[PDB]
């Protein structure tokens, strides 16, 4: 039974590889055939439309428009708060409006000069600048590009770049894909640098509120 | 007998929260009751007095004045050394003059442009700029404020901000509260980023020196 | 057996100290008597010679000259790729040309504004600027210095500094000493911040390619 004791070892690894491949293909097929509440072009155009005003007025108008076109998918004013985001070596702030297992919409930006690693996840993230500047340094190149209000950067799936923002840079962010892949990145600098677990609690609270809102909307649609 | 299973846990958690509340009340009352070697106004005025001259001359004059007004509570010239401080995503350097379990005084600053998370501890930290600029971004806002020589930033207890310092920014720092709460923060980037454990040794050394000086001064004053 | 058991601990600790000291002395004596493919002056002069041109033209000419003078010790064009480097709180990009256990040559630089801790390892690292600016802040001082194309920074063994690079700063890097000492540093920010394990894989790939090239060259010299 020495040959069969080794047959288990060989076949168990093949089974693990086949199961992981089947799970990845299943998730990819689900993501390709799923119905989405928002599309990235919608958010990008809505942001470019109000990018000419003050970024706070733009925030207000964009939130109003999002609640009008997609009722039941955006948090109310009593649940909106700015939460610090320390990640990839940079530090900014977010205001989450919607978040599911496959989509999230928020208002991002920083009042200080920061920059770092953009992350590399199984999701596509679009960023439309309302004010400020956004320097992107794509992988495998020696030159970066600066983007201004109105522009939209698309951090593609599986791509990793370097991001840099000047003081007062604010944008509207929409992420689509497998959102939990980002989660770990979003927490790294909080665990091994800032030690700001209170901000971690705030982040957990707002994400939980968005997920519960989406679940309650699904239940209301069913009854 | 099944009801007691969950009754053990349910009231026990309230008792645990009450016990930590009693510990917090004891520590909070001890801080107000405690007599303090320094007050933030004293350090702030002493630093602002010399904020108009060169930052090195200001360092020397402030150290001499502190040794004059509080003998036995400030390290001698043989114990002063600049130690790198990597924390919260920023990098500066410190020279510790005094440190107890509830107070610390030091000269902080950086010769490079840095910035990051300010930390969130159970202590109030006052910073009086001797030279340079200090950008502070408070939590929950979208705009930051720049402070110049003469100004004083008060990192309040439990609040977290974003700090940014330009090249050649130097200040006098006084912290009061529960000092060990900051400790972990002060080491995070050293453990998970810089790997400069020699600087960790230097920091532990100066902290131990200050604590031993404070203990010996207490023993000498008591007898 | 109290007297005997305390005897165990003392001799055990002395044995550990003596063994670690003998290992360190062995490695240092080996490093002092080893033949090296490159010297820092060679790389520094070769980079300063082409420091007047564009950093890409300089890269190509320097690679050509290095492959001409030292054939079989530098990877070919099919193995060269730019890999992101997140370390010490800064983010740049590298292109490795040569790497052994005691030497490494690469082209380093960043297209974004970054800076942080320089690291502290058992190796000397020379950096000859082809373009941009390099701000160095030495340990124990309150002033930094800016260096321009043509200059050479020598990150000495055991010294720790603060580095800062402007957008578009590119240089040629040569490191000599005990290379594994740097290893932890090179991965720290990747494990506890970026979570970009694909870039980790790329780094491992290029390091393995350079090491295998060196091993195959030694075998070819032997036969």
């Amino acid at each position: 039974s020495v040959d069969t004791m080794a047959l288990w070892l060989g076949l168990r690894a093949v089974l693990v590889v086949a199961g992981l491949a089947v799970l990845l293909q299943l998730i990819r097929g689900w993501l390709s055939s799923k119905s989405y509440v928002f599309n990235r072009e919608e958010i990008a155009r809505l942001a470019k439309e109000h990018s000419g005003l003050d970024y706070e007025v733009a925030f207000s108008k964009i939130i109003v428009e999002l609640r009008k076109k997609h009722p039941g998918h955006i948090l109310q004013d009593e649940d909106l708060q700015w939460v610090f985001v320390n990640a990839g070596g940079w530090m900014g702030s977010m205001c989450l409006l919607h978040a599911s297992l496959t989509e999230y919409v928020l208002l991002f930006g920083t009042a200080v000069d920061t920059g770092g690693h953009s992350g590399r996840y199984w999701a596509e993230i679009s960023d439309t600048i309302l004010s400020g500047t956004f320097r992107q340094w794509k992988e495998g190149t020696t030159k970066s590009e600066i983007f201004y209000p109105g522009d939209t950067i698309v951090h593609e799936v599986g791509e990793a770049t370097s991001v840099q923002w000047s003081s007062g840079t604010w944008m509207v962010e929409y992420g689509r894909g497998f959102i939990p892949s980002t989660l770990a990145f979003a927490l790294a600098d909080t665990i091994f640098s800032t030690q700001d677990f209170l901000t971690l609690f705030y982040t957990v609270k707002v994400y939980s509120k968005a997920l519960l809102l989406e679940a309650s909307t699904h239940l209301s649609q069913l009854g």
